[PDB]
């Protein structure tokens, strides 16, 4: 943390904080929804302190990350954009990969189009979008689910952040952040709400301190969540503009990590697809699927140790 070293640097025409490390080759750590740089921090020091350059940056619309004001301009090719341009700055031809969430959705877009740069992938919790010819990512979830699912309910402009600003910054960040409960998260009609979590615990799980939380919140009450909700946003653009690539393989080296009770594992039938078959079709490259029991959606910070050793063991190999 003392020793870790922030700095802004210009990538793809917008201000971005990074967060970085050690020396060595690189790891480049992603992270996803609703988080910052900050929930790589055990990853950060840990791997770090094994000979390698630990990178963390805040995405696009994220912590001290430039938020621009347009919902088109958080497709993954802009983030990935801003992606290849911080690993020219770094000065190295390939990196190690790991990401989580929304991260991992662009680290398989940044192993789409530059397989090249990518020397091997740690991917927790988001398996592959598999594109789906016959029906578009939103469409597909809304068909299964219906409206209230969350991704749904993250689509329409403002509204979404309005029902977060109703119960409070805190209570959202809470709310997600201790959530153990499996299955499509569904909200209740025009609310927040109970939201991701009808079970929430008087006191934060002890991976997670009141100093941590207060750190999510003093970023989000300032940033707000527009920037990160527009990802979401962009689904199906992205689904749109992806066309190139259907029916494509990754031929990426990837070590894919979840926790058992992640929403995400235990919906959108992503068991099947990640143990059934379909995964590996379109992974050659998939080695161990590994997951951890009792362990939901945030891993690397509730199972910080068990992560930070399937990583070096994983990027070693190489």
């Amino acid at each position: 943390m003392e020793e870790i070293e922030h700095r802004t640097v210009e990538v793809n025409g917008i201000k971005m904080h990074v967060a970085e490390k050690g020396e060595g080759p690189v790891v480049l750590f992603l992270h996803g929804f609703p988080e910052l740089w900050y929930s790589w921090r055990h990853q950060i020091l840990a791997l770090s302190s094994r000979g390698y350059r630990a990178v963390a940056p805040d995405l696009r619309g994220y912590g001290d990350t430039e938020a621009p004001v347009s919902i088109s301009s958080y497709t993954g090719f802009h983030i990935v954009g801003d992606l290849i341009a911080l690993i020219d700055l770094l000065g190295v031809d390939q990196v190690f990969l790991v990401a989580h969430d929304w991260g991992a959705i662009i680290g398989w877009y940044l192993c789409t189009f530059h397989p090249d740069r990518v020397k091997a992938y740690v991917c927790l919790s988001v398996p592959l979008l598999h594109r789906d010819p016959n029906i578009r990512t939103v469409d597909a979830m809304r068909a299964m689910y219906g409206d209230d699912y969350y991704i749904c309910r993250f689509q329409k402009p403002g509204e979404m952040e309005a029902q977060m600003a109703e119960v409070g910054t805190e209570y959202v960040l809470k709310n997600i952040l201790t959530t153990r409960k499996p299955g499509p998260p569904i909200f209740p009609k025009g609310e927040y709400g109970t939201g991701f979590n009808p079970d929430m615990p008087n006191s934060l799980p002890s991976w997670l301190t009141q100093d941590d939380l207060a750190y999510y919140v003093s970023k989000y009450e300032k940033t707000g969540f527009t920037g990160p909700l527009n990802y979401y946003r962009n689904m199906n653009l992205n689904w749109e503009l992806t066309a190139p690539w259907s029916g494509g393989k990754i031929q990426v080296p990837v070590k894919f990590i979840t926790g058992e009770l992640d929403v995400v594992y235990t919906s959108l039938n992503m068991k099947e697809y990640i143990h059934g078959g379909g995964f590996k079709q379109d992974v050659p490259n998939l080695e161990e699927v590994i997951v951890q029991k009792n362990v939901a959606h945030f891993n690397n910070q509730e199972a910080a140790e068990e992560i930070n050793n399937h990583i070096y063991d994983f990027i070693k190999k190489f």
